[PDB]
């Protein structure tokens, strides 16, 4: 009876009712006409996101691609990229659910056709279960150990019922995750093949020729079945979308420059602040856009081994921690452009920094009593902003004085550890960037005594020592977002500490970690799930488990004045998909 028949949202939280017109971010009167040419670096020769051949030259734009969504094949129901996790019908025009989340039931929209015009029926869900099961690659071949039954239960109604291996989140998954795909289409023998013939699927853009290793064409289908759908309303403005690849960013930049890729989505502070001094930018006739978002930026850290004895000691991480120059560095290094990275969830509401612990956190964390430090517990806690000097005294005397807290010596003019060691270590990078950094960080351990040695290895042997653990430090990197869930173990949990081949670099296991992820997993509200995830952001900034370094603040994109987009910007930043061609 509480359940909205148009929406499903992880935690229950649905921004717009069931009559609205169009997401909130889009342009419901957007021109229609012309076309938009993209860069991306790599290659591709196979047209199935489905499956283990060929998984990792697939052409971009058909399946969960960042950039574009689905544009040919589609899901039950569309994620809002304003919300933190809800969707919306798109194959789906309703969906009923239990409670307990045990089933779920899916009413397809009877408009809904492939682009050949046979129609999206219960049939083609089933086929793509059993297929998908058989003959998909991970996770896609995953879904059904967690399906007791699935079932047609009307003319155009299917319904999944779970079993005791699924959780709250899965639900979701096949109604977001999966896509549907054309039994009558299909040929069963062959799918799993690499493949080069454009694929029919239900979504607004068809496969208009293939260029394998340099471009693939999409042209919009006129007759498109979800056309009128209030959740397409804005979307699939640009007639045709050529997705062109480049060998390198160098070569991809010229084409943007030369005004055959019509935008350029900038990650480099360096080029963003030097190289757009080219005649089109100072006409206007490229724009340099920015953008915020409100979804996280992802983690990126000088990471501590635990489990070595030198690093064992969370007051020993915390000093070290300190030591670190950022306003030198940003300053010197990457032109003023970065921020500090400060949370775990940086830039979200999920991030615990400048918040005191509410009710609830305080209620989770009580058990724990060392976990969190009293800073960062009342919101106080922040890394050290020093003068810019590359030498402060402020932050290295507060580092001097916590390691002699935890057993240090100085003896000229070495750090001497409390087994009588001069205190050494490796920092493992990976490329010439990562030395840079580690190079700065470096200059300030070295005025406190501190050796430290940076080793830089080639990616397959960096790799087999992330395996194992084998490192005193590295640089690491976490793909942040909104709705954190089970992956949160194998990056923190306790029993991922000994595991090789688990992402938990640091070696965290502690109880209060492994309660907070459990307290989030256990949310059934937005306000609880914001609570227990500031709550793991506190005790992991406590552990000093990494000290973090810095994010762009904003997203760049630089665009030809031909391409327009939306004044409003959703939660997950810029929305290529709302993007159109001026008149
Ligand atoms: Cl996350």
């Amino acid at each position: 009876e509480t359940a909205p028949d148009y929406a499903l949202s992880m935690h229950g939280d649905v921004a717009l009712p069931a009559d609205y017109t169009h997401f909130p971010y889009t342009n419901p009167d957007a021109p229609k006409k012309g076309s938009l040419t993209v860069g991306v670096v790599g290659t591709f020769d196979s047209l199935n996101p489905f499956v283990l051949k060929s998984m990792r030259t697939t052409a971009r734009g058909l399946y969960n691609d960042g950039e574009f969504g689905n544009m040919v094949y589609q899901t039950l129901m569309l994620r809002s990229r304003d919300e933190p996790f809800t969707l919306y019908s798109l194959l789906a025009e309703k969906v009923a659910i239990d409670p307990e989340r045990k089933w779920v039931e899916f009413t397809l929209n009877p408009k809904a056709k492939w682009s050949d015009g046979q129609p999206v029926t219960v049939d083609d869900v089933l086929f793509t279960y059993d297929i998908l099961t058989e003959k998909g690659r991970p996770p896609y071949n995953s879904r059904m150990s967690r399906v007791a039954k699935i079932e047609k239960t009307g003319e155009r109604s299917v319904r999944f019922t779970f079993n005791e291996k699924s959780d709250r989140e899965f639900p979701m998954l096949i109604a977001g995750s999966m896509p549907v795909l054309p039994k009558h289409a299909i040929n069963r023998d062959t799918f799993g093949n690499s493949t080069l013939e454009p694929p029919i699927g239900s979504g607004p853009y068809v496969v208009a020729s293939v260029q394998p290793g340099q471009r693939i064409v999409y042209k919009r289908n006129p007759d498109y079945w979800g056309k009128d759908l209030p959740s397409q309303r804005g979307f699939n403005n640009f007639d045709k979308i050529s997705i062109e690849y480049y060998r390198n960013e160098t070569s991809l930049f010229e084409s943007f420059k030369k005004g055959i890729l019509d935008i350029f989505i900038e990650g480099n502070p360096i080029r963003w602040e030097k190289l757009y001094d080219f005649p089109a930018v100072e006409q206007g006739k490229v724009i340099k856009d920015t953008f915020e978002k409100g979804t996280p930026a992802d983690m990126l850290g000088f990471v501590f081994n635990t489990r070595r004895p030198i690093f064992a000691d969370r007051r020993v991480r915390q000093a070290l921690g300190l030591l670190f120059d950022f306003e030198w560095a940003n300053s010197n290094l990457f032109a003023g452009q970065y921020r500090r990275t400060q949370s775990f969830w940086e830039g979200s509401q999920l991030s615990s920094v400048g918040r005191p612990a509410d009710a609830r956190e305080r209620e989770l964390l009580a058990p724990f009593p060392g976990a969190v430090r009293e800073d960062v517990m009342n919101g106080t806690w922040h890394p050290p902003v020093t003068d810019g000097s590359g030498h402060d005294r402020v932050p290295a005397k507060k580092a001097y004085d916590l390691l002699s807290q935890a057993g240090f010596q100085f003896k000229d003019g070495m750090a001497i550890d409390p087994t009588a060691k001069p205190f050494a270590f490796e920092i493992m990078t990976r490329s010439p960037d990562e030395e840079k950094i580690a190079l700065a960080y470096q200059r300030n351990l070295s005025r406190l005594g501190i050796a430290v040695e940076i080793h830089t290895v080639d990616d397959a042997q960096y790799q087999q020592r992330l395996q194992t653990f084998d490192y005193d430090m590295i640089l690491g990197a976490l793909a942040s977002s909104l709705s954190p869930g089970n992956e949160q173990w194998l990056r923190w949990g306790s029993a991922s500490r000994d595991v090789q081949g688990s992402f938990n670099f640091a070696g965290v296991a502690d109880p209060a970690v492994d309660a907070m992820i459990e307290a989030l997993l256990a949310a059934r509200n937005r306000a609880d799930f914001v609570s227990a995830v500031r709550a793991l952001d506190r005790v992991l900034i406590s552990g000093d488990y990494y000290v973090p370094l810095y994010h762009l603040p904003y997203q760049w994109v630089a665009r030809w004045d031909r391409i327009e987009h939306p004044q409003k910007t959703p939660l997950s930043g810029y929305q290529l998909p709302a993007w159109w061609h001026t008149s």
